[PDB]
């Protein structure tokens, strides 16, 4: 079996590369993955982490969680019903999520069956030589060989995996993988970590918890969501707290033990203790390099765990490439897709293309959600002499009527004040993920603040706030925050 | 005397008045017929948008969307006593009224606390080229309250619902009265295919009592003329899917009262229909009749609008007109923009004119619409080679929500000679929020490549705009075809 391209990992980046190479350039492509559908024992499968245990199921479950707010908020608009009859059925949510993910799994299987020159191989891929991918029954190099795929080009696209801390009792904890299949919703749950996964699941568990429940989120440092706009970091903290979620900053689990009833007794480094039914570790994700036998061929890793690549996704070994989370840069599905498409254009279409990793728009599906693109102000302050910050914060009108007055919308714009170029936009509130997409197009066009405030607004929307800010709220000159420019 | 007298304390009038008083310290007078919302005049301090337009409409559509939320929650495991569910229209209106009144009071405070900015209650009209007379009523013979001497006069009285001349028209309401119905109508007929008719059809559909039915009729074949045709057809389907009856090629010919107070509607086709409310939403016309424009010779357009040049100047020197009274784009942000540009031009020697192209707008139907720029059939007449990029899909949540019919539609129209985006048209939840930043993109003359080379935000409906790289069909010399010749 001799192929133009062998892809290890049928995920976001791998599938884009395979589909493009086969359909746009008529190449013979083989793609390897460990399962054809979502779930245990391997969780990720055909379609990748995003489809199976990532963006897709997460979005469906956050959507379900939002109905706790919708039901309560409907009363302010005249909707009446027996509030004591409201119950949330977790099994129905999981079952419905499983059907939707499975429909995607089945669709991708049909893609392979019907696309000439695009073949799927079930098993574990690893590097035997520079031009041979071996597929084995299990991740263990001692397992039986299923196929040896001769490859002119090899693409490593195995994604990432939850990082689990080595504390006593870690075996009593779960990761996001298992959270997607919990048989019942935890009455008490501890989500460990300050990143988007911990925050998003905290909102899910908070909505579906049985009566007398409580969600606690802990984070080793002082403020959650490191890397996001600081104003938004503080606001989501308040709006999470306002919805019943306890946030434990400057705390970190030291050990976990079992109570007689099966619940978990958590002890933190500070000495505090907490009894919960589930402990979900979401402290990070690390590149999935352990099963590929990279040493057989000499593929180098970076000082971090990621496969080292240049801007064209080339490793140090000729004709072996790597994209997506395994490179440990921006762990986002659309980035992996773009890298895979650019790689195929470069290798097979003599159209050199490289992914732009700046000005990438992204979102956090907390409740309310975050939408962001570009630099935060403290980063821009170290790269530009004069930086201006335009800021607007307000409780939308519907939320004064709804009774959720804590739901303040935040809109921030960071600019290079020398010429007004927009460096970053940061949004908190309903619709922020949908708003920020086209803002990404604006930033690619090097839009200036005047391009925004001279655009006529759409009324009434939250987005029009971005076109209503023409005077900076404060500045950073040579890195120093100040309300007004010197002179 | 006054540097500026503004007739109409609405979107454009208040922007013009506020800017002139605070940015240039000019002495400004503003006239309006009411200080707070509601009958008999409905519009008041704050304009149509605040009192009987964008703001209350948005609140009431938000309330209407909960009918879908309550139903769709079941697909995600939520249950509750469905038989205990009631949509309390009176609570909605009461909540809406207090929100609008709070805005009325806010503008009331603005006038009291801003020097050089004064408000006069009454009906304004043109006595001469430098005199605005304020009377007690719209009747030109009613008692005079004030005579405002003005170096500059701004006409900003907005528009008014159009009503057809059919027997029994008096028994029909407009959008004005719809905001104050004491009870939600069990059976309602909304007349017209425009955005007001569609938006209120969804409001009435959500709050109607048991056994209710919303019917929308339009005199031609397809509602929402002027919007993208793919969206026009898909909106029709999704309105039908939610229980709204859409009567195309039908037009009321007469209305009479039944013995129970309901209305008996006879159509031109001979069909009949009994409803509790008939809402006329066939158009909006410039509100010029009460101004006595003949006293000074302000010329009107053949369609009834106050004729203005690019800087909002009438044919009479030092008399200007902005907003819906000009019969251009009847949008609040446009009126605001025209008002600010006028003041900058007149009182700041910084000539500014409003750009009326590539303006983003929205329809808060269920599902909503977001649009900016040209539709393809207009572009086809204006450009030799036009490409249309089209994508339809079911958002993830609607695979399990129980509303499979809620397709999201994304359309991009470009000048295929250079790929310049000429229009973007969206249908589905989030479209109003998505299209705002698209307006910034069109200002920057974004090309289709600028969209599909931008990395998407996943999972969102908006990322579909960055996923269309190949045209679905073209227009060449106005001729539709799948492939180029
Ligand atoms: C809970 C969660 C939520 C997320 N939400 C979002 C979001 O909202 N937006 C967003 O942009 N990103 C999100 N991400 C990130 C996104 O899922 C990843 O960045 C993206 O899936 C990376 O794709 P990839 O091609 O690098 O690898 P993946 O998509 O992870 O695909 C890797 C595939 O390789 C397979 N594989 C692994 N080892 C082998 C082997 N030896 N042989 C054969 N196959 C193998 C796996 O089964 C897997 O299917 C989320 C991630 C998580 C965990
Ligand atoms: C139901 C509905 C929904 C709408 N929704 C939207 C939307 O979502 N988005 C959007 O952009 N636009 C919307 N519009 C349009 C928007 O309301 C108008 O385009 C905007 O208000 C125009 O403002 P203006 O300054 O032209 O006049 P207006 O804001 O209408 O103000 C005119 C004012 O002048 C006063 N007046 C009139 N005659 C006299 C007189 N003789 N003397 C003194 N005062 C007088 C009136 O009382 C009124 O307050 C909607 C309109 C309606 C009817
Ligand atoms: F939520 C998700 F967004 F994740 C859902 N998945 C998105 C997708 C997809 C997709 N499905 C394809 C698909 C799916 C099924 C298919 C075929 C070809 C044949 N079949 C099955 C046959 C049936 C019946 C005949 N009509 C076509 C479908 C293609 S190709 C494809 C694209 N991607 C490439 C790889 C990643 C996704 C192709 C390029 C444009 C964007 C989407
Ligand atoms: F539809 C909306 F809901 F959006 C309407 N509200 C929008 C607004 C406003 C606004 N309010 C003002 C306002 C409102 C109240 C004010 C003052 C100055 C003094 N006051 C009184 C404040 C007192 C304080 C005590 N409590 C009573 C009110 C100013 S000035 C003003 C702005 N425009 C002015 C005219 C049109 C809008 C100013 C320029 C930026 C846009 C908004």
């Amino acid at each position: 079996k001799a192929f133009d391209l062998v892809v290890i990992g049928a995920g976001s980046g791998g599938l884009e590369a395979g589909w493009n190479a086969a359909t746009l350039y008529g190449k013979r492509v083989a793609v390897v993955d460990v399962q054809t559908s979502h779930g245990p024992p391997f969780y990720a499968a055909l379609g990748g982490t995003c489809v199976n245990v990532g963006c897709v199921p997460k979005k469906l479950m956050v959507t379900g969680a939002q109905y706790m707010d919708h039901l309560r908020e409907s009363a302010g608009f005249g909707w009446e019903f027996d509030g004591s009859s409201v119950k949330a059925n977790w099994k129905k949510l999981i079952a419905a999520k499983n059907e939707a993910v499975l429909d995607i799994n089945k669709s991708y299987e049909g893609m392979f069956n019907d696309t000439e020159g695009l073949d799927f191989f079930l098993g574990w891929g690893s590097l035997e030589s520079k031009n041979v991918v071996v597929v084995r029954e299990t991740a263990d190099p001692k397992s039986a060989v299923k196929e040896r795929l001769q490859a002119d080009h090899i693409l490593l696209a195995t994604g990432s995996w939850p990082q689990m801390p080595a504390i006593p009792g870690i075996e009593h904890c779960i990761s996001s993988n298992e959270a997607f299949y919990l048989p019942e919703p935890p009455r008490r749950v501890l989500t460990v970590g300050g990143g988007f996964i911990s925050v998003e699941f905290a909102g899910i568990f908070n909505a579906y918890k049985p009566p007398g429940g409580k969600v606690t989120l802990c984070y080793r440092n002082n403020l959650i969501l490191r890397g996001f706009d600081e104003t938004i970091r503080e606001e989501v903290t308040k709006q999470l707290t306002a919805n019943g979620i306890e946030i434990m900053t400057n705390e970190n689990p030291a050990k976990v033990s079992l109570n007689t009833d099966g619940s978990k007794h958590v002890t933190f480094e500070s000495g505090k203790t907490l009894d919960v039914d589930v402990v979900m570790m979401a402290i990070g994700r690390i590149p999935r390099t352990n099963d590929l036998q990279l040493g057989n061929v000499g593929v180098k890793l970076t000082p971090k765990g990621g496969v080292q690549v240049d801007e064209f996704s080339r490793t140090n070994v000729p004709n072996i490439y790597a994209i997506g989370d395994i490179t440990d840069r921006l762990m986002l599905t659309p980035v992996a897709i773009n890298e895979g498409a650019a790689l195929v254009d470069t290798v097979f279409g003599n159209k050199p293309r490289k992914t732009d990793h700046t000005r990438v728009a992204s979102a956090v599906f907390s409740i309310p959600p975050i939408g962001t693109c570009g630099l935060i102000e403290e980063v821009a302050a170290k790269e530009f002499e004069k930086v201006a910050v335009y800021m607007s914060s307000f409780t939308p009108l519907m939320h004064n009527i709804s009774g959720s007055k804590y739901k303040k919308f935040v809109a921030k714009i960071v600019t290079n004040h020398s010429d007004g170029t927009v460096l970053g936009v940061h949004l908190l509130g309903d619709g922020a993920p949908e708003i920020i997409q086209a803002v990404g197009v604006c930033l690619r066009l090097n839009a200036k603040i005047s391009d925004f405030y001279n655009t006529i607004g759409v009324h009434p929307t939250s987005a029009e706030e971005l076109c209503s800010m023409r005077t900076p709220s404060y500045y950073y000159v040579k890195g120093e925050k100040m309300e007004k420019l010197p002179d």
